[PDB]
């Protein structure tokens, strides 16, 4: 989840 979050940017 945390990598899915930061590919927001």
């Amino acid at each position: 989840l945390a990598a899915a979050a930061a590919q927001a940017l």
